[PDB]
């Protein structure tokens, strides 16, 4: 099969490329470049809500990183500054990135940086984990690692990473959810950071709710967010209850519009 080997690049995405087959069409992106940790934990990597890795060639002093592409872009551009998105897309967006982080700590794989910036959209909008490069294995043969390093983006990272020396892993990527569900429903983030010199982070552990971005959230989403944005990492819900939470549960949204006639 000649020429099916040869990729061209298209458009830039975020350094990463659209590249296009020569002659299946197929699109792809490209991650032009810790680097040898972020090919080893892709190549790890199976599930259909975590961007897929295809494989990597160097070029010298150039890594290639072959990833599924994901036309419908960030999850960062679905949310409307102030207001957010829909209630059930929110919450479908949220079931989708469980599974993920699910399946990521399950197999021993903390990402430590999820964003929305992060959370990309296939062509039938469904979520995909991106950027495993802060991604680390704090589960091997069984045992748990305690972490110890500062990652992450300082409005999405949980408190104990600056209060404590050691810390689990999960806790972490599930505070982290719970602000990307606050952005996804109200639109804005609830603080700078989670440190008690932040003024809004002190209101929220007042419980405040009656104040921005809460008070534009519903009650039942609500308390889902006072079970997540818990402070002592130990007390915070962890996956499988955050699996029968109540919102979590309510149905809300339709199936994808599926074509239909009438008579
Ligand atoms: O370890 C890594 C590192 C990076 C990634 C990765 C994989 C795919 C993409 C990608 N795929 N599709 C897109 C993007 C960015 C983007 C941004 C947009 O505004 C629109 C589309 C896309 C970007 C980054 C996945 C795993």
């Amino acid at each position: 099969v000649p020429f099916v080997e040869d990729w061209d690049l298209v458009q830039t995405l975020g350094e990463v490329q659209l590249a296009v087959n020569r002659v299946t069409e197929e699109a792809v992106a490209v991650k032009i470049v810790n680097i040898k940790k972020e090919i080893c934990i892709n190549k790890m990597l199976n599930h259909e809500n975590v961007v897929k890795f295809y494989g990597h060639r160097r070029e010298g002093n150039i890594q290639y990183l072959f990833l599924e592409y994901c036309s419908g872009g960030e999850l960062f551009d679905r949310i409307e500054p102030d207001i957010g998105m829909p209630e059930p897309d929110a919450q479908r967006f949220f079931h989708q990135l469980m599974a993920g982080v699910v399946y990521l700590h399950g197999i021993g794989i903390t990402h430590r940086d999820i964003k929305p910036e992060n959370l990309l959209l296939d062509e039938r909008d469904n979520l995909k984990i991106s950027d495993f490069g802060l991604a680390t294995v704090f589960r091997y043969n069984n045992r748990e690692r305690l972490l110890n390093k500062m990652c992450g983006t300082l409005p999405y990272v949980a408190p104990e990473l600056l209060k404590r020396r050691e810390f689990h892993a999960e806790p972490v990527d599930v505070w982290s959810c719970g602000i990307v569900l606050t952005a996804m429903l109200a639109g804005e983030l609830p603080w700078d950071q989670p440190s008690d010199s932040c003024q809004e982070y002190s209101d929220w552990k007042e419980k405040k709710t009656y104040l921005n971005p809460w008070k534009k959230i519903d009650s039942a989403p609500l308390a889902l967010l006072h079970k997540i944005l818990v402070e002592n990492p130990s007390a915070r819900i962890t996956i499988p209850d955050i699996k029968k939470d109540r919102w979590y549960n309510k149905p809300l949204k339709k199936g994808a519009k599926r074509p239909r006639v009438t008579s």
